[PDB]
């Protein structure tokens, strides 16, 4: 089956150099594998995001030559799907309602103890937690090798729907990547630790687990003007050939050659650069 990858930005700001790295690396790996590359706007909580940011992000991708396949998926148009997934989990004996306060959880060290797991509380003024069976605590990264996660965090009956009504990231990412047919997730190293919880969720749904690559995080908005020197800097960051005389080429030519020359093994394995 065809490779399917994606870039899934949060519209809490515009793209910066760090998010360009994630977009570019996901794009290059997808195109090198003769695959599809999709874009999903994570506008799951629009009251806490910035009007106009999603549109800015899509325009920036186009400016840097990173054109996606198909239609953009919007998480603001997917709450029906998340609700459906929650209903299935509850019906299948895989979730429960938790009425514990923030203060209680804080007092026991910040990781839930499964207090409400067999209390059979109703949905009224409650969070929804997953009822883990066999938590995943390690995974394979195609760049970094085998990763060992924080065991206490990995084994928690984690929140999948918040008491304030927000759908949890870990729920929505699995439901949407599955819906879009994603076969490999190429993203930043800041998402390493939640990976094992997401894999646990794929297993509870009975769904095929994708492959994972976590790129190094670039640490301290993209220029509106000439994108070429910024693209060259991003290619260098990712350990790729970085054309000296970029002034003689278009963005499109630079990307076409970067796809031809893409070497995953040359990407740095540091968590942060
Ligand atoms: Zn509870």
């Amino acid at each position: 089956t065809q490779y399917i990858g994606r870039f899934a930005p949060s519209p809490s700001g515009e793209l910066h150099f760090g998010s360009l790295i994630a977009a570019l690396g996901s794009y290059l790996q997808a195109r090198a594998r003769q695959g599809r590359w999709l874009v999903r706007i994570e506008d799951i909580d629009p009251p806490r995001e910035v009007p106009g940011a999603a549109e800015t992000i899509l325009r920036q991708l186009e400016h840097y030559g990173l054109h996606w396949d198909g239609d953009v998926l919007w998480q603001s148009q997917r709450h029906d799907a998340y609700r459906e997934a929650l209903a299935w989990l509850h019906e299948q004996g895989l979730s429960y309602y938790c009425t514990c306060t923030r203060a209680r959880i804080q007092s026991i060290g910040g990781i839930y103890d499964g207090h409400c797991r067999v209390l059979h509380h109703g949905p009224d003024n409650a969070a929804v937690r997953i009822r883990q069976q066999h938590p995943v605590t390690q995974f394979t990264d195609q760049l970094r090798g085998i990763i060992h996660a924080d065991e206490k965090l990995a084994r928690e009956d984690f929140i999948i729907h918040r008491r304030d009504g927000l759908f949890a990231y870990n729920l929505a990412v699995v439901v949407d990547d599955h819906f879009q047919g994603v076969t490999e997730i190429v993203r930043g190293a800041d998402l390493i630790e939640p990976t094992v919880r997401q894999i646990s969720l794929y297993q509870l749904f009975g769904w095929k687990v994708p492959d994972y690559i976590h790129l190094p995080l670039a640490l301290n908005a993209l220029p509106k003007g000439d994108p070429r020197p910024v693209l060259i800097a991003a290619l260098q960051f990712l350990g790729q050939q970085a054309e000296a005389h970029w002034q003689d080429f278009s963005v499109e030519q630079i990307l076409q050659s970067a796809v031809k020359n893409w070497r995953l093994t040359a990407v740095p394995e540091s968590a942060i650069v």
